[PDB]
């Protein structure tokens, strides 16, 4: 067992943090009660979501290709043609929402629903209500869901769970494979996931009032501390 401490990588940041050996009963929480809070997942859906198109046929697999349209966005890497897979690793959000379109709101209704995802509440539109709109969801909550996946007890398809596991892929290293997700927007910074590290797995999720990015890298400064994620060598 870990007695995990992170008091440190929060001093300059309303956050919380929650982290659980897989084979735990429950999770180590650092600020329970922002871990109990729900808040839009921003693109930490986009697990979800590459979940239920794969499942309902709205995408072939991660490497289905779409064509940019010609609209240029405001993030040039954005402005290109894209895969379920590199829109995940590059948070292309005009991918999603193309598939997010095809998946409709009954399907991804019931799907949001079937897996307990926060407010399960979609109705900020079907390709908005994931970015600081109506749904949200808890880092107690991505964590009880990033389990699930990770165990491969979630309402998919065996095959659809470890394509977007795969897709997830962050860092590879010698003892070690972090599967992650970043989100961010409305002050809102998230980095959900979990690390295999030998024979433990460690499913997590921070946020903060700041950016994902920051998020991420609180995240990576415990795993370092932990020795779960190798230092920088």
């Amino acid at each position: 067992a870990i007695a995990w401490s992170v008091d440190e990588f929060f001093k300059n940041r309303e956050g919380t943090f929650v982290i659980q050996e897989v084979k735990e009963k429950s999770p180590w929480v650092y600020n329970k009660k922002r871990a109990k809070e729900r808040f839009a997942p921003q693109s930490t859906f986009k697990v979800a979501n590459a979940l239920i198109g794969l499942q309902t046929g709205a995408v072939r697999d991660e490497y289905d290709i779409k064509y940019w349209d010609g609209v240029k966005r405001e993030i040039d890497n954005w402005n290109r043609d894209h895969t379920l897979g590199s829109g995940m690793r590059d948070s292309v959000v005009w991918y999603y929402q193309a598939m997010a379109r095809d998946i409709g709101e009954e399907r991804m209704n019931h799907w949001v629903k079937a897996i307990h995802y926060g407010n399960k509440d979609i109705s900020g539109g079907i390709d908005q209500f994931w970015l600081s709109s109506t749904l949200r969801i808890s880092p107690i909550e991505q964590v009880r869901f990033l389990k699930q996946l990770y165990e491969e007890t979630l309402p998919f398809d065996l095959k659809n769970m470890r394509t977007v596991k795969r897709m997830m892929v962050q860092e590879e290293e010698k003892h070690a494979t972090l599967y992650g997700k970043t989100g961010s927007g409305s002050d809102i910074g998230w980095y959900v996931g979990f690390i295999k590290h030998e024979h433990k797995t460690y499913i997590l999720a921070t946020n903060i009032k700041g950016t994902g990015i920051e998020a991420k890298d609180i995240t990576y400064r415990i795993l370092k501390k932990y020795h779960l994620m190798e230092a920088s060598v």
